[PDB]
């Protein structure tokens, strides 16, 4: 494959968001290295604006799938590493169950050696004593399926999963996700079998960073085929 070539090394990352929930402005910047042969994907985000108004696992899954390890049996399903260098277009909307919702949009491609993430994320309808803008999150992240199913009437794909965020009291704050790609590029791309990623994600903190931040380690790796 095209793509396919540009990820068989360690390629840094950088990811760019400008959000605005329930009208409270924010900004992350995040850098880091993907290394696709072993679906890993080791980052660090900083809030350059300030203070993150809501909780950093909420943003985790809008923070390029283009990174996950496809088994050699399944390279013919990886329409992410397919669209690139071009890239992709990637929207979300994302509900909180008993809250609001994220809109996301999303292009994902190179420049240069670089694989860039830029975001541009809305949310509305939260409520101000809520999980998300309470931050009454745990800061953990649990493991999850990703579906992923083929549009050709888009060129594209569509996924969907189930995050379930812990809630301080024990319970979870389920956020499910819609989501969609579609190439940037006139170019070919392959659109696959119906499959899914298996993710796992640690979340830790850098002991001399006092800006608010995240750090995040992740495994991702294609099944299901």
């Amino acid at each position: 494959s095209k793509g396919e070539e540009l990820f068989t090394g360690v390629v840094p990352i950088l990811v760019e968001l400008d959000g605005d929930v329930n009208g409270h402005k924010f900004s992350v910047s995040g850098e880091g290295e993907g290394d696709a042969t072993y679906g890993k994907l080791t980052l660090k985000f900083i809030c350059t604006t300030g203070k993150l108004p809501v909780p950093w696992p909420t943003l985790v899954t809008t923070f390029v799938q283009c990174f996950s390890r496809y088994p050699d049996h399944m390279k013919r399903h990886d329409f992410f590493k397919s669209a690139m260098p071009e890239g992709y277009v990637q929207e979300r909307t994302i509900f909180f169950k008993d809250d609001g919702n994220y809109k996301t949009r999303a292009e994902v491609k190179f420049e240069g050696d670089t694989l860039v993430n830029r975001i541009e994320l809305k949310g509305i309808d939260f409520k101000e004593d809520g999980n998300i803008l309470g931050h009454k999150l745990e800061y953990n992240y649990n493991s999850h399926n990703v579906y992923i199913m083929a549009d050709k009437q888009k060129n594209g794909i569509k996924v969907n999963f189930k995050i379930r965020h812990n809630i301080e009291d024990g319970s979870v704050q389920l956020a499910d996700h819609y989501q969609q790609n579609t190439p940037i590029g006139d170019g070919p791309v392959l659109l696959p079998d119906n499959h899914y990623l298996s993710c796992q994600s640690a979340l830790s903190k850098d002991p001399n960073e006092k800006r608010d931040h995240m750090v995040l380690l992740e495994f991702v790796t294609a099944a299901g085929i």
